[PDB]
């Protein structure tokens, strides 16, 4: 049975609610993004209307085989009427195709559902500037002050400079980057660009990337591993064992691997600066964990909410324990007393 924080009151709508069977009264199922915890349940046999971005619709059709007649793509930044209710989709600054949804209820209430997002001051100049929000359904993944990490631009600068130095010292080094979902594509695209290479990958991953509307993609990626000196591998292979096994397969072209694991936050963020990060090394293999986040830091979340001034907040992440719920409620009250709403 579908929980309450996935239902939108006064509508026939649900958000990210595909794992509960037929939801009673649901006339339209919204999907914020193509991550498996949020699409869980969708397959080629789904027969109700799905509303989403163009990019998420490309992934539902090609990767999950949902039939075309049940996919309803909407443009961003555009007022649209769905089953008699005005909605707008907004860029969530999460993975490709990820949206927030603004719902204009027939009774006059306005609701924002963030989906998964990385809050940014640019959101303060979207269509959100124009009117008030009564309820905010909020991605609270990192809602605690210990969760700090750098800008995506600082993290990319570290990765490009690290990879360019290594491969200029040793032209026979291979670079490998881990992946297990869409998102974080800038990591491997920026490294391949500084090296003057296409990125090489499995046919399955190539297929996924080809759904993402990235400009000039055909110039940036390939399935011909032998032509490329930046390879993508499943995240589960980014360890000394898996990397050894990969180097064997490269036919003596390479004598060293430098590998990247984009993570979210890790406890070494509570001590070490991006600049000071060092790898784990065994022999001719080095692995860097880099803190490339597509979710709000605590400070970015707090800024967004203090600017929006919602009347009520409903968390959508970390909802399963009393201790988490109580922590989040305390920070929401601090923020409100501090800013005066
Ligand atoms: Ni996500």
């Amino acid at each position: 049975t579908c929980p309450f924080y996935k239902k939108i009151p006064g509508t026939g709508f649900t958000v990210d609610a595909f794992q509960y069977g037929v939801v009673e009264g649901c006339t339209a199922y919204f999907l914020t993004h193509f991550h498996s915890d949020h699409y869980a349940g969708l397959s080629k046999h789904f027969t109700f209307p799905v509303y989403c971005s163009e990019i998420t619709g490309n992934l539902l059709k090609n990767k999950l085989h949902v039939q075309e007649q049940y996919i309803h793509p909407l443009p961003l930044d555009t007022e649209c009427i769905v089953n008699g209710v005005k909605v707008v989709l907004l860029d969530a600054n999460h993975c490709p195709g990820a949206v927030m949804i603004l719902f204009y209820l027939p009774n006059g209430t306005v609701i924002l559902h963030t989906g998964d997002f990385r809050a940014d001051p640019s959101m303060e100049r979207s269509l959100l500037a124009d009117q008030k929000v009564h309820m905010l359904y909020l991605d609270t993944t990192y809602c605690s002050p210990e969760y700090t990490f750098p800008s995506q631009q600082e993290v990319i600068r570290f990765a490009i400079n690290t990879a360019f130095e290594a491969v200029t010292l040793n032209p026979h080094a291979l670079v490998v980057c881990g992946t297990y979902s869409i998102g974080k594509e800038k990591v491997f695209l920026a490294i391949a660009d500084v090296l003057g290479s296409k990125v090489g990958m499995s046919q399955e991953k190539y297929k996924t990337l080809q759904c993402l509307n990235i400009p000039e993609i055909n110039s940036l990626i390939t399935t011909d591993m032998c032509s490329s000196l930046v390879h993508l591998l499943p995240m589960m292979q980014i360890n000394f064992k898996g990397l050894q096994s990969h180097l064997k397969k490269c036919g003596g072209k390479y004598n060293q691997i430098l590998a990247f694991r984009p993570t979210g936050w890790t406890h070494s963020n509570k001590f070490t600066r991006i600049a000071d990060v060092i790898p784990q090394t065994k022999g001719n293999i080095s692995i860097y964990g880099i803190p490339y986040s597509e979710h709000s830091s605590y400070l970015e979340m707090k800024r967004f909410v203090q600017w929006l001034k919602p009347q009520k907040i409903i968390p959508t992440v970390n909802v399963g324990t009393w201790k988490s719920r109580s922590t989040m409620e305390k920070y929401f009250r601090e923020w409100k007393l501090e800013a005066g709403y």
